[PDB]
């Protein structure tokens, strides 16, 4: 039963959805399309693959008229989510035979990106070659355009063509309205009521491994200081304790956290809405036979649901705006609404201008469209789970196996709704002080950002301001095994800053480790002082022979880590010029032979946008 097969058989499932998603996006695809399979007199659930083997899809032809279907979003370089991790190493060592598994893909992607819906194709391709069957043509959405409309646009002939091929067709019944009704609960135990906990209930409190994404370890902030000297912005590194949790990691690796709302916005919100916060509820689904029998953990009150559930602080889709619309006593409040939520191009300027780019959240639009009054029940509905936030790890499990550092720039400014918007875990872990305890619900993800196989490889890390982090580890453990007797290669850091009195994150540590002859090179760059203005990019440069060396001679992996998309693809050029001049070799030759060393793993990237 532990199989999502004989899962399905148990609710008389015959169609099952996975996503592979890290902001959602892909998850509530899943969950829409789950939820069609109903208007064509079927039944489907949405699934988390982590939770799964998909080694099963082996046994899914036991399960008469059944379909598996896959809503994969592509990350960094092509890489799966998180959450796909082992099914995607599962498809690259298995070789079963899937005869008799029908199957469909819609990939989540954006077309700026190098890969783009790299994870959706391999699935696609992938599940062809071992023999299971497509029912329908692969969807390629872009979210460099709109992604909701692709899907839109796929989902419309997706389900006429599988309704065909398994002999049905739309019922036509009622459209519903609403997903959820609401139960309160007058009088209810103390014991039974969700507190926060993403998993199983009171899973926060007994901690109890092994701990992952839906089972996180409660790891306990044992330091948080400020790095940076100014005072324009607040840059942290923080060291959570997970001793005793079994957690496993790598320097490169990513630890994600479940954060939690602002207090003081959550309160705003149940106040505009004139509604007791502390009312202890459940919303359950209208339709008995959804698997989807709640919108996030419940029972639990109002509050709590704001605060560790749901996503109050991005822009409102215009789905939320549509249906927000029918609450809006006013007419020209109710038509505003309607425009930002309709496809014309008018309506989609306005939304792009004033909701998106001028970061309005929910609240905002309840106080700027006073009219807008609708059930705070019905609202919980409407609004996404509230996300996990992923930091790269700045430590060493070789130096500090029972501590996951972070380093992270805390995010606030000013919206051109002409608010002041603050991140939602960036803000909760400032807040996060040491010692009762600070704890912080996290996870690792591993990440293919690995050091060379070999100690003797060289290294070439890149990266400016907080990009730094996952090469702390990097140097600290290289530092390690250099103190172990080991014979380590040259290790090299093009770090770039602000100002050395504003930004110079781990002055002392770098030095020190420098000094010891763990970091060979240590190179720095300061972009905001005088119009002379110096980047990464340009200290690679500085060092053109050195690093040809390294990299045609020497082996060397190159390491690129960083915020800012347009700052790998300088460093890429620059690595471009480099080539092109050493080899010497025709820029496209140069381009090639660098793409080359990225397919071949010699040049592995961290971008966090
Ligand atoms: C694999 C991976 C690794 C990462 N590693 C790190 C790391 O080591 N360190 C680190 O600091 N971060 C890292 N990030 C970024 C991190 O996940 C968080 O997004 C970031 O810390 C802010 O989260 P928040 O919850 O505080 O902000 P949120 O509340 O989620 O807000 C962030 C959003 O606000 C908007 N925004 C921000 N500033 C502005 C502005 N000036 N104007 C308009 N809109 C704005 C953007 O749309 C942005 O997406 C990583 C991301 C990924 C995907
Ligand atoms: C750090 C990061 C890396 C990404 N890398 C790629 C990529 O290589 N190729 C691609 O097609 N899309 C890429 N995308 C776009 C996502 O696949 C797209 O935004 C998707 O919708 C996210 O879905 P989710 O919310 O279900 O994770 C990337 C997005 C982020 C945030």
């Amino acid at each position: 039963e532990s199989s999502f097969v004989e899962k399905m058989k148990k609710t008389g499932r015959n169609i099952i959805v996975f996503y592979g998603s890290q902001t959602g996006t892909a998850e509530e695809f899943a969950n829409r399309l789950s939820k069609d399979a109903h208007r064509y007199g079927m039944r489907g659930m949405s699934a988390d693959p982590e939770e799964y083997d998909l080694a099963d899809l082996s046994s899914l032809p036991e399960i008469d008229k059944s379909l598996v279907v896959f809503a994969m979003a592509t990350y960094g370089e092509g890489d799966p989510t998180c959450n796909a991790q082992d099914f995607y190493d599962w498809l690259q060592e298995t070789d079963v035979d899937l005869t008799g598994v029908k199957f469909a893909v819609f990939g989540l992607g954006n077309k700026t990106y190098e890969h783009f819906n790299a994870m959706g194709k391999y699935v696609d391709q992938r599940l062809e070659q071992l023999g299971a069957q497509r029912i329908f043509e692969l969807g390629l959405g872009d979210d460099d355009g709109n992604l909701e409309e692709d899907f839109i646009t796929w989902r419309e002939q997706f389900w006429p063509a599988v309704a065909e091929f398994f002999g049905v067709e739309a019922t036509g019944e009622e459209s519903s309205i609403r997903q959820y009704e609401l139960v309160v609960h007058e009088d209810m135990d103390v014991a039974k009521v969700y507190t926060g906990e993403m998993g199983r209930l009171k899973s926060y409190e007994n901690q109890k491994p092994p701990f992952d994404a839906k089972n996180p370890f409660l790891a306990a902030v044992t330091a948080n200081r400020k790095l940076n000297q100014g005072t324009e912005r607040h840059l942290m590194h923080l060291e959570l304790d997970i001793s005793d949790s079994k957690i496993r990691y790598e320097s490169g690796d990513h630890v994600a956290v479940y954060p939690a709302n602002d207090s003081a916005l959550v309160n705003q919100i149940g106040e505009i809405l004139g509604a007791d916060l502390d009312v202890i509820m459940s919303l359950n689904n209208l339709d008995e036979e959804s698997n989807k029998k709640h919108p996030f953990p419940t029972p639990t009150t109002y509050r709590t649901a704001l605060t560790y559930y749901l996503d109050i602080t991005n822009p409102p889709r215009t789905n939320v705006l549509y249906e927000l619309a029918q609450y809006a006593s006013e007419p020209s409040e109710q038509e505003h609404l309607h425009k930002m939520a309709s496809s014309s191009g008018e309506g989609k300027e306005l939304y792009l201008s004033w909701v998106v780019e001028a970061r309005r959240h929910i609240l905002a639009i309840l106080q700027d469209y006073p009219s807008l009054r609708p059930p705070i029940d019905h609202l919980l509905e409407l609004l996404p789970r509230l996300q996990a936030r992923y930091y790269s790890i700045a430590s060493s499990s070789k130096v500090h196996p029972n501590s996951v550092h972070i380093t992270a720039v805390a995010v606030e400014y000013e919206a051109k709704s002409g608010r002041v918007n603050k991140g939602v875990a960036t803000s909760w872990l400032r807040a996060k002080e040491p010692a009762g305890r600070a704890l912080v619900p996290m996870f690792v993800c591993k990440s293919q950002f690995r050091l060379p196989f070999k100690s003797t490889t060289p290294v070439i890390m890149v990266g400016p301001g907080t990009g730094i982090a996952p090469f702390m580890g990097f140097i600290q453990e290289r530092a390690w095994l250099r103190e172990q007797g080991k014979e380590v290669g040259e290790t090299l850091l093009y770090y770039g800053a602000r100002r050395s009195d504003e930004d110079y994150l781990y002055r002392e540590e770098l030095a020190r480790f420098h000094k010891d002859g763990a970091l060979t090179q240590l190179n720095v760059a300061f972009s905001r002082e005088q119009a002379h203005k110096v980047y990464v990019q340009h200290l690679l440069k500085r060092d053109r022979e050195h690093l040809w060396k390294l990299i045609h001679e020497g082996g060397a992996h190159i390491y690129v880590c960083g915020d800012a998309r347009n700052m790998a693809k300088d460093v890429q050029n620059t690595f471009y010029d480099i080539v092109a001049e050493f080899g010497p070799m025709e820029h496209t030759q140069a381009v090639d032979y660098v793409k080359k060393l990225m397919t071949k793993g010699r040049y592995s990237l961290d971008v966090w946008s």
